[PDB]
């Protein structure tokens, strides 16, 4: 299938050179997957997500996303227009408050929830959790990542937004998981995004067109839009056999654009997510 003006981070991961819009993509978009969205919630009546999105959990008051950002990482996961994965079943995990913040102890509690309610689900495909948060090291946040990833889910989690190294940084620091760095329309690393040798993968992550609240859309940036493609696009492989929960983050590095990015320090890995598509 081919998606013509699509968001440049869609055409940008499915070409081998940037400047492309066009998103050539397998029509089985990733249907039969399932993507834990770790967030702020979701607005799952968003005609975007087709009623492909439902909440399942918040440690708030509400499962509402009354910041958004939560709505933009699903949309880049799997949204109609803005989606990797347009065929995935979308879950909102609300560990983050309206503000956008949360406390270590929440955000742990929502993974393990993921790891357990995942055996109530049906995804015969397989299933995704994408974390688009972080903070300070925590070696407990990291252990969660880690449970997990063990479990049986493909954890995506962003490099941070400090132009730092992502070591000084939970859960992205944990080596288990899949840590996402972001890249600029140009091929560019991010100017804030974080790097160094804990970073697995580059996906796009400035300027990113997707979902917000109030059945809007949004252009935000952040190795917190970044995550989501990845998260994306790991649903994609799954469903087509390519990989496993286990070795997704490792396929995607061995299958993705390499040399590509610019600004990248040495020590830091020089990969792009790539889907690999051929008529
Ligand atoms: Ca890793
Ligand atoms: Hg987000
Ligand atoms: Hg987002």
């Amino acid at each position: 299938a081919a998606q013509t003006n699509a968001p440049w981070g869609l055409a940008r991961i499915s070409s081998t050179s940037p400047g492309t819009s066009t998103y050539y993509y397998d029509e089985s978009a990733g249907q039969g997957s399932c993507v834990y969205v770790i967030d702020t919630g979701i607005e799952a009546s968003h005609p975007e997500f087709e009623g492909r999105a439902q909440m399942v959990k918040t440690y708030y008051y509400s499962s509402r996303d009354g910041n958004g950002h939560g709505t933009h990482c699903a949309g880049t996961v799997g949204s109609r227009t803005y989606g990797v994965a347009k065929k995935t079943q979308l879950f909102g995990v609300k560990v983050l408050d309206d503000n956008g913040s949360g406390q270590y102890s929440t955000i742990i509690a929502g993974m393990d929830f993921v790891a357990s309610d995942k055996n109530n689900r049906n995804c015969p495909k397989g299933v995704v959790a994408s974390l688009s948060l972080g903070g300070g090291y925590s070696s407990s946040v990291n252990s969660a990542a880690a449970r997990l990833q063990s479990s049986g889910v493909m954890v995506a989690v962003a490099a941070g937004n400090n132009n730092a190294d992502a070591r000084n940084y939970s859960p992205a620091s944990e080596p288990s998981v899949c840590t996402v760095g972001a890249s600029d329309r140009y091929d560019r690393r991010s100017s804030f995004s974080n790097y160094g040798s804990v970073l697995d993968i580059f996906g796009p992550g400035t300027s990113i067109l997707s979902t917000w609240i109030g059945g809007s859309t949004r252009s935000i940036s952040g190795t917190s839009m970044a995550t989501p493609h990845v998260a994306g696009l790991a649903a994609y492989l799954m469903t087509l056999g390519k990989t496993t929960a286990a070795s997704a983050c490792r396929y995607i590095a061995d299958t993705a654009n390499k040399g590509d990015l610019s600004n990248i320090p040495f020590g830091t890995v020089n990969l792009l997510a790539y889907n690999n598509y051929q008529a």
